[PDB]
């Protein structure tokens, strides 16, 4: 009832790992004239996206094969950090808004049993009105013990905590203009991530600095958000004290930038 020829290619939005994503116009049906995105590929993205339904996650509309086509809503707001590029750095209020929306989306995903694992600033799209939209999938997952390493007993690298670190790295980038650990090189970079000490600029509020320290904690078990409260642990932090979560979820909070 639906096929590749039901859509008109308008342009490539990008070529992410795996397949391409085109802007398309739907040429038949009742939604004729309507603009979507269409991802093309030669736990899986379709399943996850079928499942999840959040104000702050890109919606799925159609899916079908040849090889695989996913029709998603088209996001006009573009990349969030292209906004950071221009501002150089966000202020705590502005950063707070986006981090909060992103926190709700992660929290939802986590409840749905899914972790991002590789949430980066490219993944943060904005919709026509400037609200967050979480977007790419594919790199995403899900006797005695007295002598067993902690990382095993908690499924390190494989639990919700990995995403709260990322939210942390991303807060850091928003507030300072750069990620927390970076080197001249890829190796020198991962090595700073693994072992290096966090350096916070002195001009951060105490609330922001405290949150950053709790999110960017190497001990995954003690990291804010790692507990069963998940996003709740994070949203309760004083940094987010001026957030009305019901209004935020209603997208009735005004985004600080309107594309
Ligand atoms: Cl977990
Ligand atoms: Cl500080
Ligand atoms: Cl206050």
């Amino acid at each position: 009832k639906i096929r590749p020829e039901c859509f008109e290619l308008l342009r490539v939005l990008g070529k992410g790992g795996y397949g391409k994503v085109f802007q398309v116009r739907k040429v038949t049906g009742a939604n004729t004239g309507k603009i979507f995105a269409m991802k093309v590929l030669k736990k899986a993205e379709r399943n996850i996206l079928e499942e999840v339904k959040h104000p702050f996650i890109v919606d799925l509309i159609y899916a079908f094969q040849t090889k695989l086509y996913l029709i998603l809503e088209y996001l006009s707001g573009g990349e969030l950090f292209m906004q950071l590029e221009r501002e150089g750095i966000f202020m705590e209020d502005t950063a707070c808004f986006y981090l909060a929306e992103i926190s709700m989306a992660l929290g939802h995903l986590h409840q749905k049993g899914i972790i991002y694992r590789d949430l980066k600033p490219e993944n943060i799209m904005l919709n026509h009105q400037g609200h967050v939209k979480l977007t790419d999938f594919g790199l995403c997952k899900e006797g005695t013990i007295e002598y067993m390493a902690p990382e095993i007993l908690m499924r390190s690298g494989h639990n919700r905590a990995v995403d709260w670190w990322s939210l942390g790295a991303l807060m850091y980038d928003m507030l300072t203009g750069a990620p927390p650990f970076t080197g001249e090189n890829r190796k020198k970079t991962i090595d700073k991530i693994l072992k290096c000490k966090l350096n916070l600029p002195p001009y951060l509020t105490q609330e922001a600095r405290d949150l950053l320290k709790k999110l960017l904690k190497r001990n995954a078990a003690s990291r804010l958000g790692a507990g069963p409260g998940d996003a709740g642990e994070v949203q309760a932090h004083p940094f987010f004290r001026h957030i009305n979560w019901e209004e935020l979820l209603a997208r009735k909070v005004e985004p600080p930038f309107k594309p």
